[PDB]
């Protein structure tokens, strides 16, 4: 019954328990919502959107001349439709920031960045005391399972692109959920080009202006016993839609001990958070012991 | 007065004489010209355009498959929007045909490329007749010129890239002129998206279906003396316009020596092909000695 | 008491039980053994020495010329220190056998490789009938076994490489067993630089000239059920040892079912050797079901 | 009549006269020669070499666990033999120093790069004036010569490799003259690996312990009127000897005018050293217009 557009400014407010539902109904039953309202103004998404860009037009015009002088070694003239316009690098926040690490930034734009990483955490762990409160669950025990020794692992992918030459080629495209915690994903435009997986078929991520997606991922699903499933989804380039990605992960930390939690309770199992993403980085497989034990349990 | 729009077939009729004169102002006034009705059917390009477009699809699904590994390994999830589209790949004609040793393609796809290849060759041969013909030179001149020992350089640049991301980003681009002899581009879609400069300012290269973009290069210039200059350009991807090209480059031999016609005759250079294609790359500035003399010029 | 050096030739002899024995030790005990007299004459050998080591030296004088190209680039003169020495390149041989399309080799070179692997793959089905003999099975029931349905697996892996600066930085370096079926090594030079770990502790394989050092694989373990197991090991480049192999892995086909043999019966699974390798590359867990299963098996 | 070994501590002592002219005799007659007793002590090189070899040692292990996740996403073990030993990365000192900014170093080994960094501007503008007053010029003219507007372009190429497979196959390798100002590269060990070309002939430079060889670029022979020539010469990686270099380039500031010294007066040319760097990158050969020319030059 339409994609859950939660208007986050109501939760302090006579319109809250619906809003609450609201929620409640996103976690549930679409594992996704798009937040307005969210305690981050339009001047600083803006700011964050017009430098971005910015930054991405200084390594384009570097790429092409770079291009230039490595094609002409080869006899080659290089074209512009020769041009790789994919350009992605990663933030870390938590819990040691990378901002002042990472290359070939300005340094008004690793101020905003540092704000604006602020300003997610802040409405990240919200988010995760409004989930405890509809779970039946302390505030900030959702922070607290992700914290481990260190702190809970926070950062931005930051990626620029162009659109798809045509929709066809991502016509038998792999899907997937997210092996994280919570996701928040800002973009360019209203269009986010963003489907997600319902009841076997595609639903598209409604556009909204200044709107905060969130989608719930795999350690959510644990700790919630199965009440809260992260869903499967895609994002694809539309031709006149968002061409600018900020995919914000908040995920427990490295040694994290995940598991349901015992009120909420077939039977999620128990882990560290790291065995679980060696696990999906394939690494717990290259010694020949655990490889028997996996072929005689399938 | 408008870009020329050449019928190719109106040259062995009543309007010869016009569309000869068409060539000859093309050659002179805008160093590109667009042909139509050239002697290679609708049935041939379209068989070209389709399988072109389905070893594209192949190698982007491939690609995508060997991304999500390869981004599964730091333990970051692939999106769609991570990929690089752009796939460019060289196909030699002569003086040896290398179809059948490039990687990945089809037998059927090889085939169709031989005789694409065996097509241009007799339009680029017919072309330069016409050009002969205007300047008032014997029949196979310029094929003469362009052999020297082993035969011709003519090869087919086969490519497939999305479009830029916003035409803003191609702003402050830099434009060339082509280093070889004759270029026969040949693309998808009505719009090319090729503009070329005349007089100071872009003008772009007219849409039409099933066309084949002519334009001179360097050596053209250099064996008429000056009076079939070639032209300033840039390609650049289009919105809703082209994303296949098949640029195909006719160019002297490696041995050959190229000069201005006698008749033609402030002076273009006599050079080795091979030599002006190696300052093009910029190997003979790698030793002492030339430097010197190159600073004692300027 | 010393590592296993068997004289393949004694096996059509007076002492061809005392050489059986030698064998069934070797793969009981070692997991590995030496062959000499193995029915591939010096001439052959090489022969394929030669022209591996030319088409090296092909490359690497290819390699600097596009080094000090592209280095050029960016104001800096290439040194022969920043030579990257490692070259390798795979030959499929079963099923389909794929040395007609590797690129930038000679003829002469591609017909000694496909007689090379020809005469191995004679070797390798002699050894799986002696092993089938020493551990009570009918004759090519290993080569069976491997089978499937279009073939067994089988190609040379030919790398060139430098000596490592210094060993001490081979000290925390991971070791690993071999997932295949068998696998030989045929190396230039007397020293192998290859070592195997036995009861905690590193023995070196001993130099001989003209050898194959055959080790054992993981499915050859399942296959015996745990009877011959595949053992630890590393090769690590010596200062002035072999700096050319070519390791050629004969392992089941994608579709063959491994599994203990019947009469050699703790318990080894049985599963698809394709699922194995898709186990060993990590692919296995990509989707979140599998790994919350993983987590729950842990 | 010997390789240059001059002890530069004898330059405040009685055996002054002597070493001016050895050095002269160097710059002169060989272009090239080798400092002991130099100014930085044995302490200094030292801890240079041991960080420097331990930041190595990271980046190898480092290296090797990414080839072997790599590797086995194709469903193939990485050996050691697979790996890259070659590893190298620039550091700029003047006239920014860019040590701050470089990934992946310790503080400690930061600190010591921007004193080692700080004796050796100080070394090399020591030489300078020696050669200065060989010369028969002011105190501090070439330090002038080279500064511009901005200052002199210094900085280290700090490089880590292995040794070459088999001398031979460096039989046919390219050598070359430095486009720059003054070099000077320490390494480990005594022995270089470094020869130079001296009437048709290579000479190995001879093997000191705790040594500094500096060499001429080209730009102090355009200063010199050919009087100080830059000398032909290339490093190879011995099998025993140095598998770590420093090399460091003192040259001219980008945007300063390089032109024989007046009083020095077949004659060399005017120009500004970022042109020079252009036409050795091959950038000044990209437009067609340049291209007649030089080809009407030949
Ligand atoms: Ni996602
Ligand atoms: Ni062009
Ligand atoms: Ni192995
Ligand atoms: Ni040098």
């Amino acid at each position: 019954e339409n994609f859950p557009i939660i208007s986050l400014d109501k939760v302090n407010g006579v319109e809250r328990a619906a809003t609450m539902e609201m929620i409640k109904d996103a976690c549930e039953n679409w594992g996704f919502f798009e937040l307005v309202n969210h305690g981050i103004p339009r001047e600083v998404m803006d700011t964050v959107e017009k430098m971005t860009k910015g930054h991405y037009k200084k390594c384009m015009e570097q790429r092409f001349k770079e291009l230039v002088a490595s094609k002409a070694l080869e006899g080659v003239q290089a074209e512009v439709t020769d041009m790789d316009w994919e350009s992605t690098f990663f933030l870390k926040h938590l819990p040691i920031s990378n901002i002042s690490e990472v290359p070939d930034l300005d340094e008004e734009y690793r101020e905003v960045m540092r704000d604006f990483a602020k300003r997610l955490e802040k409405l990240a762990e919200e988010l995760l005391d409004l989930l405890c409160e509809n779970l039946g669950l302390e505030k900030g025990y959702l922070k607290n399972a992700f914290y481990g020794s260190k702190g809970p692992n926070f950062g931005t992918k930051v990626s620029n692109y162009p659109p798809c030459p045509k929709p066809d080629l991502i016509k038998g495209l792999r899907a997937h959920t997210d092996a994280g915690g919570i996701i928040l994903l800002f973009q360019d435009d209203k269009v986010s080009g963003l489907q997600l997986l319902k009841d076997g078929q595609w639903i598209d991520v409604p556009p909204m202006r200044h709107s905060i997606v969130v989608n719930l991922g795999d350690q959510l699903e644990v700790i919630t016993n199965g009440k809260y499933k992260s869903v499967m989804h895609r994002v694809i380039a539309q031709k006149d839609g968002a061409r600018m990605s900020l995919a914000s992960f908040y995920n427990p930390g490295s040694d994290a001990v995940i598991y349901p939690a015992p009120a909420l309770v077939q039977v999620y199992p128990k882990f560290v958070f790291d065995d679980y993403m060696k696990l999906y980085a394939g690494l717990k497989f290259q010694a020949k012991e655990p490889r028997f034990e996996a072929m005689k349990a399938m």
